[PDB]
């Protein structure tokens, strides 16, 4: 009797409220979205055992008898730039997805991240002295979303007249309103048109940069990455590269304000930021919600999803299961945060971690470090949140520099 509708303001104002009732009445049950039927899962256990089982696919391309596979994701693109923005290691299965992961390990590595960490602090002070020392700012607009735009680039060699481009076309795909949806598609082929060129460009002029890198990468028994797959593969980077990032430092900052308490104890003990940044994914996850399609039926916590079925696993929701994580609505920095399901879980498991992590950590330092009496400009209850499942965040915060 009555099911639930993910477009309604219940999951989108105190939404993590609605994710306890339902998980409390069943950590897997039927849900509309954008017109069509799916399945959500709010539940811990349910979460991970479902992003654990293959028969789950994450592949939108597959064709199937009678069947037409529909992830939300892509709400108004057209098929042509479906494919660009689906053919690369998310949006792939086994074999397929483990020989992209495989590629793209060889150059997208831990060490060449590392290599970055001077470069990432210098962009940060730089944007902190901009702002200047006095009044009220967008921390957002000038401080955590250009920071992760500007580590992207260098890392893919994209350049000065092209960013900010693509920031408001990430802007207009970030939300899937149904009345939108061709200005939704459009932004899409935009994207697409940049990272043809960007690609074209870097097979004309190679350089030290990750995408050159891929463009040249090989291996024996696994090969090299088409055309499609290197653009495809770019354009997810580009991306999956800034987005997450911009949430992460903005909501992340959020929080740290609204509770004096942690934020005392994180300017003591610099050694307690690591664990910060891992319980601010904790406690609201960006990519709240993940997307698989049931190639098979599967059960799932004693529910069998029928063959055909999209379902929704809820990683924000399961962050905040009580059985996980007690007293799961307690923002506590010192907690352990093991086993969140923010970077994944699985084959699938998020490849940009290291990235993530030096960005949040250099960010939120070099933020509160710089400014002791920093202090929200405006009412905690006045923020407003993005209305997505599919990347959570805030696209304005006002900050009093001075307080
Ligand atoms: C705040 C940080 C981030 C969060 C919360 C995040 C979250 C995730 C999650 C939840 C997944 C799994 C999606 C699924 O199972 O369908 C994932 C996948 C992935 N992430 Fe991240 N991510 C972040 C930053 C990044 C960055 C900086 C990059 C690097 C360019 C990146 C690249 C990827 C890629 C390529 C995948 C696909 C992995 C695969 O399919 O094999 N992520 N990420
Ligand atoms: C989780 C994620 C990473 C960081 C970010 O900022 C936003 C998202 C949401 C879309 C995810 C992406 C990871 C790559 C995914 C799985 C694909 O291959 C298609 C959907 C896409
Ligand atoms: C999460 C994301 C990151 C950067 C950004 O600016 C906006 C978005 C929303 C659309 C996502 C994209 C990541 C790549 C995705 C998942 C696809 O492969 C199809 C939909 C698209």
């Amino acid at each position: 009797a009555t099911v639930p509708d993910l477009e309604s303001d219940s999951f989108h104002v105190d939404w993590y409220s609605t994710y306890a009732e339902l998980r409390e009445t069943a950590p897997v049950t039927p849900v509309r979205f954008l017109g069509q039927d799916a399945w959500l899962v709010t539940g811990y256990d349910e979460a991970k055992a479902a992003l654990s089982d293959l028969r789950l696919s994450s592949d939108p391309k597959k064709k199937y008898p009678g069947v037409e596979v529909e992830f939300p994701a892509y709400l108004g693109f057209p098929e042509d730039v479906r494919n660009y923005f689906a053919t690369n290691m998310g949006t792939s299965d086994p074999p397929t997805h483990t020989r992209l992961r495989k590629l793209v390990s060889q150059e997208f590595t831990v060490r060449r991240v590392e290599a970055m960490r001077p470069r990432v602090e210098q962009i940060t002070a730089e944007l902190l002295d901009e702002v200047g020392d006095s009044g009220v700012v967008d921390i957002v607009d000038r401080f955590a979303h250009p920071l992760p735009i500007k580590v992207i680039c260098e890392l893919l060699g994209v350049d000065e007249a092209a960013r900010g481009a693509f920031g408001r076309w990430s802007s207009e795909i970030l939300v899937m309103d149904p009345e939108r949806a061709e200005q939704r598609g459009q932004a899409a082929r935009e994207v697409v048109n940049f990272i043809l060129d960007l690609v074209e460009r870097r097979r004309t002029e190679p350089g030290d940069d990750l995408l050159s890198a891929l463009i040249s990468v090989q291996d024996d028994d696994d090969g090299r990455l088409s055309a499609d797959e290197l653009t495809s593969i770019a354009l997810v980077l580009l991306l999956a590269g800034f987005e997450a990032s911009v949430s992460l430092i903005g909501i992340g900052t959020y929080l740290l304000l609204t509770h004096p308490d942690q934020l005392a104890l994180v300017r003591a003990d610099p050694s307690a930021l690591p664990n910060a940044v891992e319980e601010i994914l904790r406690y609201i996850a960006p990519p709240e919600t993940t997307t698989r399609f049931a190639a098979e039926e599967v059960e799932i916590g004693g529910v069998a999803i029928p063959q055909y079925s999209t379902v929704l696993v809820a990683n924000g929701a399961a962050n905040r299961d009580p059985s996980q994580f007690p007293d799961p609505h307690r923002f506590d920095v010192t907690r352990d945060t093991r086993g969140h399901l923010s970077f994944g879980q699985g084959i699938h498991f998020c490849m940009g971690r290291p990235l993530a992590k030096l960005e949040g950590e250099v960010a939120l330092r070099a933020l509160f470090g710089r400014f002791p009496a920093l202090s929200l400009g405006i009412d905690a209850d006045d923020v407003v949140w993005r209305r997505s499942l599919l990347l959570r965040g805030i696209d304005h915060l006002p900050v009093r520099l001075d307080g």
